[PDB]
């Protein structure tokens, strides 16, 4: 009966070491607005998400409305947060 948690990886402009937060919700479930509650930074960003794609392979996938669903790389999320 464990609460549902996704591993959450990003990088930011500053920092060459990413940051790791858990999101309490699972894979799939997770939007834009509950990362960008996890990540609780201010300011004019853009969002991208390590994702595989079915032609391309492995690809960084912008997503843009908060009720919108993040992709994921292996069950977690990897992501780069653009100033």
């Amino acid at each position: 009966p464990a609460a549902a948690s996704t591993k959450v990886l990003y990088y930011t402009d500053r920092s060459l070491t990413p940051f790791l937060v858990n999101i309490p919700k699972r894979l799939g479930d997770v939007t834009l607005q509950d990362f960008k509650a996890a990540v609780d930074r201010h300011g004019s960003f853009r969002y991208h998400f390590k994702s595989l794609d079915p032609e391309f392979g492995t690809v960084k996938e912008e997503v843009f409305q908060d009720d919108a669903v993040i992709p994921g790389w292996e069950g977690k999320i990897v992501a780069w947060v653009e100033e």
